[PDB]
């Protein structure tokens, strides 16, 4: 015969054999496994079990109590009537889909505040191999909500009748403070087509109004009619006439985030955001993914307050800290103050000593003023314009609906009255180029703050005074008690803190590797608890129990990665987890992370923002972990069943000489 | 956010939307569609599934009969006994299945005859777009069937006690025969697993006794168990140690060839062949497949006599012709001979005029000699061992097995029973190399043949003395009747045939292309119409309308390539088929072909064997297959929905300039 090699043969046969459970668990037994160092066991299966539905009842009735809370009226935001649904057909069928969204010819929409908590498996394993009043209390006090609509209101409102202060801000200031690689920008001058067709984004998310789809859902829609409409509008000058005939195409969506919430606050706090049209955020993401990708960050360039890009693994981690460590003493020498959203981290000396202030700015977006969104605007625009001046006129257009959707977009809430802020001033949370807003206003503010040093005013390194300056000067606000000064460890010893504070979520640690030290992310116990307990995803009966288990076993790798191995009763717990999941749902195919296991939670251990497991059925080993964060002393993903690749295709090869003498 | 690219989410959507039949149904409504050449509808659906069921009925009743009849004794084969069930263990299992193939711990199997027999989905498309009588009176005539018991023992029988004669043959000569290219030769010398992985095969094969599965569900077995201890017993020379203690390993079995036979010979014609062991058959093949890919055809080497290998597209059709001119006066000039397995392609020149004969051999494999297969297996073995001397003792230790393989192996037929053929002569037809074997016996022949044409025995270019010297000087018998010098059209004008005979199962034609002739197969209308009416493929239960009706759309590109394209009648029928073909069902996902649609069933288009369509959405017109045939002028093959891609992914592209001035 001759249909195909042996070698291709033993290939598809070892592919079909990972997708048969029955089959690996029975080629898997008795195989050698490697096992990680786990906690010891703390109670029985059912037992854990119990305790665990105990939390998940107690935090079901908070929630639903929570819920029950009557919400303040819409009184602060400007009413605007109701929008019709667009009539825009494309081929065989509305753009807006009948019988969705739709009263009475008017657009509609439902805020859903849901009932049902996370899932209890995790927390069942941390009652398994861990402390359980420990466990218990951690629980309690966190739960992933829809949230509820006193505390939705609430913060919405909190954030769009704030008073702002306007930003004194140049072009020249923002290349000081944000200086970028003009070769790394896209060429906007291009077809238009190709550029949209190049931005990134959610795939699941929705395309909002009038899609009220997924993004991949309408996509040709958006690309093969709405958008040749927008432009066509937009090189026309003309876009009044579309807005007036065609509003749906110019109109937001003001949703409940979904998230992981403070128990005790659950009536007073949930935080809002905006999901607009497809074809405007995926227009403007031209310029701001270009922008972003071109962007410097303080590593990188000592001029630059910029941290949005930062990410801790192949020496990033270390390289904070020696960036960090070239801050001089307060107001003789410049500091070293690193922006990323609405998360700062400020090192300066006094008397020669380094000092770390890692503060919390409170609903940073309702701060926002108008002034910094336009200058963002305008800044990124002329980066592009500068460098592709041939296509200045039309960005400059797409650069004021930029504006447009982070101050005055028109939003829906719940049913079909339309509202808006009454004011510019304050960020549309959302938009695209929210965390460049953020950071931008953060800097302006912290660089105006380092300049009050050098003019003298150094009791602006106090607390009361620090809160006084950005809320006088700048309109933000500091949470008090949350700037607090502390002493660095300049050059810790292995095992030891940079200092207790966090900086992106994570605390700066140094562990050994051979006799050199490795600059590494890391979390009290706790902190790692509460993750675990809460993961963000709600109860699907659809889930298997195969998935659930093997979720456990992505989670566990996550939590690992991002830096819980370093820390041993967390170790313990993830090593605990994995060391249950089954040989057969440790080695069988998998979807998530195409085919090489979910990738962590955490969004800032690579910048381009994927990270990779090596192999599906790889354990996290201490080493390796390590590894991933040092600048290379480069390791192998061990594997959980070395021989696993031989057992499930049922050989090993053995050399056989054909060179033997035979007689 | 930031995920993955509208790009790849564009192709993402592709992807599915390609999967799922109701959405290319709507979004394919009223597409323009590119229409193949097509025979008009000369009946309704309801009459021409009618008269389909009508012959089907007929044809499983011939079939019932035939298998009824009462077959001979098989005492003309030695008796061996019983053989016991191998009870080697590979693991947590055995390698010979509990509960399968085991009649009281001895080996046993079940020939299969049933009554089936090929779908009449093709039947009804041929009623629908043509003649009535010429449809019915063609799907009369053959039909794919297991054959009978009666049959499959007279042939068995015959192909078992053929009295041989032994050829004289030297390594000399199989040099001048059959030249191949040294460097061509796979190093043997190197690592046996990785050469035996090098190998190809039929995952869905029967991979023989003891596994009693197919190749692919058996290959672990074979690699990691037995192959090992096979290897273990050749190196220490101790196969006999091996052969006493589990006889399994050795055993083969006889089996009937499920095939298109004719409906008048059912119960005196059905072919037997072998089934060898899997790990005989994968160690042989290393040597074999090797060999066969280093040797020289006639159209690379004047001097060789192997057709094993030659194809027809890329200029091949008329590297046949420009080689066959080259033959000379009878007797004076060698002519022109080109051996292929059993079939032959014979040129020589008689006053000037070029003559050309195909005639048949009779069951060729009966009157294969052991001399033969001993020395093909040798020149075989030293092709290798003298390129790469340092694996000679194990290969030669391999070519012995060869040798058993292919005259003596012990087989089951039906039962426990164990069978051997009675003498060496005779090969077993089904093992590794059994068209080297016939292609080597065939050329000798011949080239003995030739020769007394020099010697000056003109009257052997008659049917009645050549059918005379084969038989009494070679054992071979020229099937009467088929021995018939015809004169060829040495430069056919276009649409004119080189002959009408064929070679291959095709025939030799010259059609137009840009006022320029180019060489392609063909074939009579009535012998398109018997492969498509007879389709290789029993009944299955599980098979969709869509999948029947994919088939029947990839059947008919098949044969247009394979040059049914160049009969009007035949094109037009395939045509036909593949016009009425639902718009979802010829731009759906298909896994065949790489995804890119079932290649055709035709094995000799390419010498790799691998003919693969460009998409699977597209339709074989006739300036895409000449383009195939010819050796440059390629062409694209047209799409039969040009706009499929863009209506598919609902979105044409239109270009926006951001260098526009919009104010002043």
């Amino acid at each position: 015969p001759t249909r195909l090699s042996l070698e291709a043969m033993l290939a598809e046969r070892a592919m079909v054999a990972r997708q048969d459970l029955a089959g690996l668990k029975r080629k898997l037994a008795g195989a050698d496994r490697v096992l990680a160092p786990q906690s010891p066991e703390q109670c029985g299966r059912e037992s854990a079990q119990a305790q665990a539905r105990s939390v998940t009842s107690e935090l079901k009735s908070a929630v639903k109590e929570a819920q029950g809370l009557e919400h303040q009226t819409l009184d602060f935001l400007e009413q605007l009537g109701e929008y019709p649904v667009c009539g825009i057909l494309h081929g065989d069928h509305p753009v807006h889909p009948s019988g969705t969204h739709n009263n009475n010819g008017k657009v509609s929409v439902k805020r859903q505040f849901a009932a049902g908590v996370n899932t209890s498996d995790a927390l069942t394993c941390a009652f398994r191999f861990e402390d359980s009043d420990l466990v218990r209390e951690t629980a309690l006090k966190t739960t992933y909500t829809d949230g509820t609509w006193a505390g939705f209101v609430q913060r919405l409102k909190m954030q769009t009748t704030r008073k702002c202060v306007q930003e004194k801000v140049s072009r020249k200031l923002l290349k000081q403070l944000f200086p970028y690689d003009p070769q790394k920008l896209v060429d906007v001058s291009g077809e238009l087509s190709e550029l949209v067709l190049g931005i990134k984004t959610n795939a699941i998310a929705s395309a909002g109004p009038p899609y009220w789809r997924t993004k991949r859902d309408a996509l040709p829609d958006m690309l093969d009619c709405v958008l040749p409409l927008l432009y066509d509008h937009i090189v026309r000058k003309d876009l009044t006439t579309l807005r007036n005939k065609h509003p749906e195409l110019f109109l937001a969506e003001c949703k409940n985030k979904t998230d992981r919430y403070e128990v005790e606050s659950l009536g007073e706090k949930t935080r809002p955001y905006f999901s607009h049209p497809f074809h405007l955020s995926a227009l403007v993401s031209v310029l701001s993914q270009s922008f972003s990708g071109a962007l410097k960050i303080m590593t990188e360039d000592s001029t630059s307050f910029n941290a949005y890009g930062f990410s801790w693994t192949n020496g990033g981690a270390e390289d904070l800290a020696i960036w960090a460590r070239q801050a001089g003493e307060a107001g003789k020498k410049p500091p070293r103050i690193a922006c990323y959203g609405d998360d700062t981290d400020i090192y300066y000396r006094k008397d020669g000593k380094l000092y770390r202030i890692c503060p919390d700015f409170k609903q940073m977006d309702g701060s926002v003023d108008a002034t910094t969104i336009e200058a963002v605007v305008d800044y990124v625009v002329d980066a592009h314009v500068k460098q592709y001046p041939t296509a200045r006129q039309f960005w400059e257009e797409v650069g004021k609906l930029w504006v447009e959707m982070a101050t005055q977009s028109p939003f829906l809430i719940d049913g079909t009255k339309v509202y808006r802020k009454m004011q510019k001033d304050g960020l549309m949370t959302g938009v695209v180029g929210t965390t460049l807003f953020d950071t931008v206003k953060s800097a302006l503010a912290y660089n105006d703050w380092a300049d009050q040093l050098m003019f003298g005013s150094l009791n602006l390194l106090e607390e009361k005074y620090a809160i006084e300056f950005f809320k006088n000067k700048h309109g933000l606000v500091i949470k008090e008690g949350t700037w607090k000064p502390a002493l660095v460890n300049e050059d810790p010893g292995f095992g030891e803190l940079w200092t207790e504070q966090k900086f992106l979520g994570l605390q700066l640690k140094v562990v050994r590797r051979e006799n050199e030290k490795v600059y590494v992310p890391n979390l009290p116990f706790e902190d790692w608890l509460t993750m675990w307990v809460t993961p963000r995803s709600k109860y699907r009966s659809k889930e298997t129990e195969t998935m659930r288990e093997r979720t456990l076993f992505d989670r566990a790798r996550g939590l690992l990665v991002t830096g819980a191995v370093f820390d041993e009763r967390a170790r313990g717990l993830m090593g605990a987890v994995i060391n249950s999941t089954a040989p057969e749902v440790v080695c069988m195919r998998v979807q998530e992370g195409g085919g090489r296991g979910a990738p962590p939670a955490y969004a800032f251990l690579t910048r381009d923002g994927v990270f990779e497991f090596p192999i599906s059925d790889g354990y996290p080993s201490y080493d390796w972990v390590v590894s991933l964060y040092s600048r290379d002393h480069p390791c192998d993903m061990p594997r959980v069943f070395p021989e696993a690749a031989t057992l499930i295709a049922s050989y090993r090869k053995q050399v056989m000489d054909t060179r033997v003498v035979i007689k």
